[PDB]
C-alpha cells in the first residue's frame, strides 16, 4: 500500500497522456506477470468471499458443525465454473484444513478480506487513474479486465471529484468513501434535507453564494449524521444509562410519536362528536356524552391522558433531536461573524437586529462553542483583532484568561471529576443556558410543539380544547401544508385587499348615512322600527356584515327604492356596490389565491428544469455533455456528483493532516480559509482535455 | 356489461351507460382529466373544509346554541345545535351551500350580548369557507387546465 | 412481481412474447452460480429434454 | 401579467449586462465573472 501511495503521488498534477503516466504504464507492462499474479491473488479471495455465501455452496455444506471436506470443497468449487484447477488447488492449500481434512470456510473467506482491503482499494485507484489519464494505451485494458472484480467490488467506495488545481487546471481527485458515510447519506431524513436545500438554492439563490451555501449545508449535514449516530441503538449509573436510552428512543421515534398524537386527537374528536346538552342531569345546563356502550366516557379520559403524555414526549424528542442542530447553526454563524467580520469588534449592530443583540450574552460564557466544533474561535479572534483593538479588551469581551493560555499550551492537568450531583450543580453555565433557552423559545417548531402541549393541558380543563389539535393536520400532511402555502403566499396582499374592502364599505356607509337612511328599516313591525343606519357605527356594522355576504350587495337587504325621488341615485348606489365589492374585490381575493397556486407550481417546475438541465457544480448545461451519449448523467454521477464533494469534505476531516496528499492539502487550506475557488466553475475535465480525449 | 345486465332488472340502470360519453369522446375525456389532474389536492382541501367546519361547529355548540332554532313554531322548537352530530351535519349541509355562510341560516344576532362575537363568527366563516376554500377548489381545476 | 411468479414454471410462459428460448438463456446465464437444478425447478424445465 | 413583468425584469437584470448586453453565461467562465463585470467593468453607476 505504501509503494502504491508513492506511485499515486508520482501521478499528482499529471495531464492526459503525461510522461510520468506513460512511464508508469510501461513499468507495469514490464512486470506484467507479477501484476497479474497480484490481481489474481485479490480476485480469487474476493470471489471466494461471495461463493461461500452462495446457496450452491451451502448445498455441498453438509457437516452439522459447519465445516466441509477438502474433496467436498473441490467438487463444490469447480461446480461454480469460476476457478481453474491450479486455482482450486491453491485455495485448498491456503485453507487451514485439519488432520481430518475439515475446512472452516467461514473464517477461511474472512481471513484475507480485511488485511487486503487497503491495498486492493489503492490498486483500484491506481488503475482507474491510469485508465482515465492514458485512455489510448491498448496494453492497459488487459490489466483493467484482469482487475474487473476488484474494480467492481470497490466501485461504491471509489469517490471521485474534480477541482481547479494548484496549476490553474482541472484535476481529478480519487479518494475513499466509507460504508458508514454512504449509509448515513442515504438515510431518508438526510435525503429530504438535501432536497429542501437544493430547492432553496436553485429557487431563491444566486450564483455568488451558491458554493458557500453548499459547504454550510455539508457541515450541517455532518452534524446531523453525528446526531443520528449517537441516538442510534445497537445507582446513578443505572439511572443515567436508562435515561440516555429513553431519550434516544424518543429521538429515534419522534415522527411516530407525532403521528400517534395526531391519531389520538382524531379519536378524541370522534368521541366528542357524541356530546349532547340537556337541561336534565345525566337554570344552568349540563354537557354529557350520549352513547349506549358506556365505555366512551372512560375511553375519552384515557385518550386525553395519553395524548397529553405523547405531546410531552414529542417536546422531549424534539429538544433531543433538532435543538442541537439549531444551536449548532447559530453558533457557527456567530463564530464566523466574529472571526471574518468582527461583528462585535468593529461594526457593533445598531440595536435593530434582535438576533445580533441577543447573541451578546454568549460571547464571554465559558462554554460558547458547545455544539460548533471549533473550540479555538476565541483564540483566533484574539490573535486577529487584539493588536489593533486591545488584547485585554478582546479578552474581556470574550471572557478569556490571558494567563491560562500559556499553561494550556504548556501541559495538561488531570483533575478529579467527582460524579456527584452537588458538584454537577454549579458546573452549569447559567448565562449560556439563558441564551440557549432564548434561541429555543424563538424557534417556530418548538413554539408550535409547546402550543400543542399547552392546548393538550387545557383539554383536561375542557375536552373541547382537543379540537384545536385537529389543526395539526396542516403540518402533518405535506399536501395540506402546500395547499395552505397556496394561501399564505399572498397573505399581505389578502390583508391589504381586505382593508381596502373595509374602506370602500365605509365610504358607502357614509353615503347611506347622509342620504339613504329611510331605506334601512329592518323591522316588519309598524310602530317600533329597527333603523339600521341611524348611527354611523351601526350602519357600518350592518354594511360590513350583511352587504358583503349578500349575493347582490346591500340592495338585496335594504328596502325597495321603486317610486322614490332618489330611485336612480339608489340604484346607482346598489349597482356600484355590487360591482366594486361583491364582484371585483372578492374576485381579487380568489385571484391572489390562484396566482399563488400557479407561482408555487412554476417554482417547482423551474427547480426541476434547472437540476435536469445544468450541473449543480460547474453550471455547464446538459447540451454540452450530451454530445457523448449519457454524458450529463455520467457527469452528474461520476464527475461532479455533489454527494462526492460532501464525502470528500468528510474524508478530509477524518484524515490526518500529515497524511493529506498535495491536492487534499490544497483543498483543506482553501476550505479553512473559506475560499471556494477549487470548485470547478464553468469548466470540467472533459472540456479541458477535449482534444486529447477526442 | 354488468350494468347492462342490471338494466333488465331495472331499466333505469341504463342511465349509467350514459357516463360512457366520458371516454367515448376525447374532448370530454380531456375536460375530465382537467379535474382528475389535481384529485388528491381536491380531496385534501375538502377534508380541510370538513375540519374547519367542525371547528366552527364546536364553537357554535359551546356558545351560540340559542341561535340555531329552525322552527317557526313557538311551543315545539327545532334546535339544530343541541347535539354535536346534528350541529355538524347542519353546518356541513346548509352553511357551506349558503351564499353568505351560516349567518344566512341561523338567527339574527342584533341586540344580543354576543352580537360582536357572532358577527365575527359569521364573517370569518364566510371568508374562510365560502370564499377561500371554494376558490381554492376552482383554482385547482383551472391550474389543471393550464 | 409477486403475481408473475405463477407463470415462471408453466410450460407455455412465453406464449405471446417471441422469445421461446428465454428459459434456456436464463439457465445458461445463472445456473453455474445458483445451481442448474434449482434454476430448472424454478423455470419448470426438463434438463434431460 | 404584472407578476410576470416583474419576474422578466429581474431575470433580464440578473442574466444580462445592462450596458453591453452580453449574457452572464459568458462571464461565468471565470468564477464570479458576471458579478465582477457588473460591479467593476460595466457598472452603470460608474457611467453616471
Ligand atoms: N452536480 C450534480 N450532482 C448531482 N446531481 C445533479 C447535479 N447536477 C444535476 N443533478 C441532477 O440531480 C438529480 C438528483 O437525482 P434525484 O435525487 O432526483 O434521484 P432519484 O431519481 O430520486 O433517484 P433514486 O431512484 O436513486 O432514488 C439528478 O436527476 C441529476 O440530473
Ligand atoms: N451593467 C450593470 N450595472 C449594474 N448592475 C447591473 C448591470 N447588469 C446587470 N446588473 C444587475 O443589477 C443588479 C443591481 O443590484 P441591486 O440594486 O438589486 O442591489 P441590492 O441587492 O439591493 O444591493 P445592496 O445590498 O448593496 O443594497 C445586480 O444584481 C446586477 O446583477
Ligand atoms: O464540518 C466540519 N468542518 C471542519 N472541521 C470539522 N470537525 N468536525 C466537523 C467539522
Ligand atoms: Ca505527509
Ligand atoms: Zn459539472
Ligand atoms: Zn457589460
Amino acid at each position: 500500500k505504501d509503494m502504491v501511495v508513492m506511485l499515486l503521488s508520482l501521478l499528482e498534477g499529471n495531464v492526459v497522456n503525461g510522461m510520468i503516466a506513460r512511464q508508469m504504464v510501461d513499468m507495469l507492462v514490464e512486470s506484467s506477470s507479477n501484476v497479474e499474479m497480484i490481481l489474481k491473488f485479490f480476485d480469487m479471495f474476493l470471489k471466494l468471499k461471495d461463493i461461500v455465501g452462495s446457496e450452491a455452496f451451502q448445498d455441498y455444506v453438509t457437516d452439522p458443525r459447519g465445516l466441509i471436506s477438502k474433496k467436498d470443497f473441490q467438487k463444490a468449487m469447480d461446480s461454480q465454473k469460476q476457478f481453474t484447477g491450479p486455482e482450486i488447488q491453491f485455495l485448498l492449500s491456503c485453507s487451514e484444513a485439519d488432520e481430518n481434512e475439515m475446512i472452516n470456510f467461514e473464517e477461511f473467506a474472512n481471513r484475507f478480506q480485511e488485511p487486503a482491503r487497503d491495498i486492493g482499494f489503492n490498486v483500484a485507484v491506481l488503475l482507474t487513474n491510469l485508465s482515465e489519464h492514458v485512455p489510448h494505451d491498448p496494453r492497459l485494458r488487459n490489466f483493467l479486465e484482469l482487475a474487473e472484480s476488484i474494480l467492481e467490488y470497490f466501485r461504491p467506495y471509489l469517490g471521485r471529484i474534480e477541482i481547479m488545481g494548484a496549476s490553474r487546471r482541472i484535476e481529478r481527485i480519487y479518494f475513499e468513501i466509507s460504508e458508514t458515510n454512504r449509509a448515513q447519506w442515504e438515510m431518508p431524513q438526510v435525503k429530504e434535507s438535501k432536497r429542501q436545500f437544493i430547492f432553496d438554492v436553485v429557487n431563491e439563490g444566486g450564483e455568488a453564494e451558491k458554493m458557500e451555501l453548499f459547504v454550510s449545508f455539508c457541515e450541517d449535514t455532518i452534524f446531523e449524521m453525528q446526531i443520528a449516530a449517537q441516538i442510534s441503538e445497537p445507582f446513578w449509573g443505572e439511572l443515567e444509562v436508562q435515561r440516555v436510552k429513553f431519550l434516544n428512543y424518543l429521538s429515534r421515534n419522534f415522527y411516530t410519536l407525532r403521528f400517534l398524537a395526531l391519531f389520538l386527537a382524531f379519536a378524541i374528536n370522534f368521541i366528542l362528536l357524541f356530546y349532547k346538552v340537556s337541561d336534565s342531569p345525566p337554570n344552568m345546563v349540563y354537557y354529557f356524552l350520549e352513547e349506549s356502550t358506556g365505555y366512551m366516557e372512560p375511553a375519552l379520559w384515557c385518550l386525553s391522558l395519553l395524548h397529553t403524555l405523547v405531546a410531552f414526549l414529542c417536546i422531549i424528542g424534539y429538544n433531543c433531536l433538532k435543538v442541537p442542530l439549531v444551536i449548532f447553526k447559530r453558533e457557527k454563524e456567530l463564530a464566523r461573524k466574529l472571526e471574518f467580520d468582527g461583528l462585535y469588534i468593529t461594526e457593533q449592530p445598531g440595536d435593530d437586529d434582535v438576533k445580533g443583540q441577543w447573541d451578546r450574552l454568549v460571547l464571554n460564557t465559558p462554554s460558547f462553542p458547545s455544539n460548533y466544533w471549533d473550540k479555538f474561535v476565541k483564540r483566533k479572534v484574539l490573535d486577529k483583532h487584539g493588536d489593533i483593538f486591545g488584547r485585554e479588551r478582546i479578552a474581556e469581551l470574550l471572557g478569556m484568561d490571558l494567563a491560562s493560555l500559556e499553561i494550556t499550551a504548556h501541559n495538561e492537568r488531570k483533575p478529579d471529576p467527582p460524579p456527584g450531583l452537588l458538584t454537577w450543580l454549579m458546573s452549569i453555565d447559567v448565562k449560556y443556558q439563558i441564551w440557549k433557552f432564548g434561541v429555543i423559545f424563538t424557534d417556530n417548531s418548538f413554539l408550535y410543539l409547546g402550543w400543542y402541549m399547552v392546548m393538550s393541558l387545557l383539554g383536561h380543563y375542557n375536552n373541547f380544547f382537543f379540537a384545536a389539535h385537529l389543526l395539526d393536520i396542516a403540518m402533518g400532511v405535506k399536501t395540506l401544508r402546500t395547499i395552505l402555502s397556496s394561501v399564505t403566499h399572498n397573505g399581505k396582499q389578502l390583508v391589504m385587499t381586505v382593508g381596502l374592502l373595509a374602506v370602500v364599505v365605509y365610504l358607502y356607509t357614509v353615503v347611506a348615512f347622509n342620504f339613504f337612511r329611510k331605506f334601512y328599516n329592518k323591522s316588519e313591525d309598524e310602530d317600533e322600527p329597527d333603523m339600521k343606519c341611524d348611527d354611523m357605527m351601526t350602519c357600518y356594522l350592518f354594511h360590513m356584515y350583511v352587504g358583503v355576504r349578500a349575493g347582490g350587495g346591500i340592495g338585496d337587504e335594504i328596502e325597495d327604492p321603486a317610486g322614490d325621488e332618489y330611485e336612480l341615485y339608489r340604484v346607482v348606489f346598489d349597482i356600484t356596490f355590487f360591482f366594486f365589492v361583491i364582484v371585483i374585490l372578492l374576485a381579487i381575493i380568489q385571484g391572489l389565491i390562484i396566482d399563488a397556486f400557479g407561482e408555487l407550481r412554476d417554482q417547482q417546475e423551474q427547480v426541476k428544469e434547472d437540476m435536469e438541465t445544468k450541473c449543480f457544480i460547474c453550471g455547464i448545461g446538459s447540451d454540452y455533455f450530451d454530445t457523448t451519449p449519457h454524458g450529463f448523467e455520467t457527469h452528474t454521477l461520476e464527475e461532479h456528483n455533489l454527494a462526492n464533494y460532501m464525502f470528500f469534505l468528510m474524508y478530509l476531516i477524518n484524515k490526518d493532516e500529515t497524511e493529506h496528499t498535495g491536492q487534499e492539502s490544497y483543498v483543506w487550506k482553501m476550505y479553512q480559509e473559506r475560499c471556494w475557488d477549487f470548485f470547478p466553475a464553468g469548466d470540467c475535465f472533459r472540456k479541458q482535455y477535449e482534444d486529447q480525449l477526442s
